[PDB]
């Protein structure tokens, strides 16, 4: 099966652009990363930084995860992100999204040996 680390890269990493390409970005990316296959995933974040810089977050500020686990880490620096949020007109299988670009600190959950990001928790 797809590993947890590989799943994080598919769902959340987009190092090819530095910021939300266009108004069409979320529509294109949610579909191409297979996040609209079984349903319209209602919310998702993509991070526009190098893989190395995102993996380094697992050695930064330890904080509580939203689920109460203690394996979450917050980035010291801000990072370029794009939030995708399901619009009102959206109806499966024709999923539709609004694209919003921001610069925020990211919070990720880490696991494994090597210790790497496995889930995206929040941005602040």
């Amino acid at each position: 099966k797809e590993t947890a680390a590989a799943k994080f890269e598919r769902q959340h990493m987009d190092s090819s652009t530095s910021a939300a390409s266009s108004s069409n970005y979320c529509n294109q990316m949610m579909k191409s990363r297979n996040l609209t296959k079984d349903r319209c995933k209602p919310v998702n974040t993509f991070v526009h930084e190098s893989l190395a810089d995102v993996q380094a977050v697992c050695s930064q500020k330890n904080v509580a995860c939203k689920n109460g686990q203690t394996n979450c880490y917050q980035s010291y620096s801000t990072m370029s992100i794009t939030d995708c949020r399901e619009t009102g007109s959206s109806k499966y299988p024709n999923c539709a999204y609004k694209t919003t670009q921001a610069n925020k600190h990211i919070i990720v959950a880490c696991e494994g040996n090597p210790y790497v990001p496995v889930h995206f928790d929040a941005s602040v």
